[PDB]
């Protein structure tokens, strides 16, 4: 289509326009200086060239060129965007601005009310510590907090967002005119989607309370749980340069792998793989290693989500952890680089069922034959029936389930 800010942000250039405001250091291809939103005595605030945003490492604000002037000038993200546009000599119809575009913004700016809401409260704060999350990698994936339906409602009015927002559904009305936060007092985990576009947020509750301990954002325009994957946006230059992605079950697995520097993993949003987050995994690898967790339910959730990775033309290789151990406390127990280590000594998928087989070979080959069943190339499928019927002499026409 065609858009004034759209059109904006592609003129616009990060670094001439924080270059004007702060001092700024060249390192490697980045640049950096100390951040002029906190205080700490060493620089923290770093420019991406080639991300075109910024991001500071010691308080975790971050954004476009556009949002680092509404927070340097304190002003809203689009009375920004105009003093830019005059600046740049683009058009820039404060009243041609989407609805579609407010949303996003919109989104963005409940973020960052929620990630101050966490820096300012001591309980949620120490609450996601003492959960085994780095600050560093807290400020990193945005972390929050949901404090009070008004302060938010204040903010979206003053910068004029509210209308948009709603169209996200993470606002209640329970009275006309009147609005609750659907993640009050939940420690708030953005959802992104592989691009780092903030499109909602999952919410932990950490009080007694009679709802579910986990919510999301409801699906909408904007929002698809079942066709996004959580970390993907943070994940994928690592899954990419190590050449194999870890798949654990939900946020708080992934936040803790991620605080012990294991980089190259994504969950489910909220639930069980889908399909669409299978195919979606599969545009960045071709290799996954699983990672639920060790008990019953664990090894069925395996079960259930390896046929769609499978069907995505991915090779799969389950990570047992032992009985009773999920991510966290294993790491715990036995530390980090010997979860780095289970994870490596894991043997492909079918792999293992040919070198076990001889424990079961009634039940393995069941399993054999049924995973072999969503393998779409066939030379592959092939070999591995061969491979299995030669040691176990179980007839080819059994393993390829003809009838
Ligand atoms: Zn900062």
């Amino acid at each position: 289509m065609s858009s004034d800010i759209d059109e904006l942000r592609r003129e616009i250039d990060i670094v001439d326009v924080i270059s004007e405001y702060l001092n700024l250091e060249k390192v490697g291809s980045n640049y950096r200086t100390n951040c002029p939103f906190h205080p700490d005595d060493t620089p923290s605030f770093y420019v991406s060239p080639s991300k075109q945003i910024f991001k500071c490492f010691g308080c975790g604000v971050g954004g476009d060129a556009i949002k680092f002037v509404s927070l340097y000038e304190d002003i809203s993200y689009f009375e920004a965007a105009l003093e830019l546009a005059k600046r740049y000599g683009k058009k820039l119809d404060l009243e041609k601005i989407s609805k579609d575009e407010k949303v996003y913004v919109a989104l963005d700016r409940v973020c960052d009310f929620y990630r101050e809401s966490l820096l300012k409260n001591r309980e949620a704060s120490e609450y996601v510590k003492s959960r085994g999350i780095d600050p560093k990698v807290a400020r990193k994936f945005d972390l929050g907090y949901a404090p009070s339906s008004e302060a938010l409602v204040k903010v979206l009015k003053e910068n004029d967002l509210l209308e948009a927002y709603l169209e996200t559904k993470n606002l209640l009305s329970p009275t006309k005119g009147v609005y609750r936060d659907l993640f009050l007092r939940r420690v708030v985990i953005p959802i992104k989607d592989p691009r780092g576009r903030v499109i909602g947020f999952g919410g932990r509750r950490i009080v007694e309370d009679k709802s579910p301990k986990y919510i999301n954002s409801p699906d909408s325009r904007v929002f698809k749980k079942g066709e996004n994957l959580f970390g993907l946006y943070e994940a994928k230059e690592y899954i990419k340069e190590e050449g194999f992605a870890i798949l654990v079950e939900g946020y708080f697995d992934l936040l803790r792998l991620f605080s012990e520097g294991i980089r190259n993993v994504v969950a489910p949003l909220g639930t069980a793989l889908t399909q669409n987050q299978a195919n979606l995994l599969s545009k960045f690898t071709k290799k996954v290693y699983i990672l639920y967790d060790g008990d019953d339910a664990g090894r069925k959730a395996m079960k259930s989500a390896i046929p769609l990775l499978l069907s995505a033309g991915v090779e799969v290789y389950p990570v047992y952890l032992p009985e009773g151990y999920d991510p966290d406390e294993f790491i715990k127990e036995f530390g980090k680089e010997e979860l780095r280590r289970l994870i490596n000594s894991s043997g492909e998928l079918f792999e293992t069922l040919i070198k076990t087989a001889r424990e079961n070979l009634e039940e393995k080959t069941r399993e054999f034959r049924y995973y072999l069943g969503f393998i779409s190339d066939g030379v592959r499928r092939f070999a591995l029936a061969s491979e299995f019927h030669t040691k176990y002499k179980v007839p080819m026409e059994i393993l390829l389930m003809k009838i």
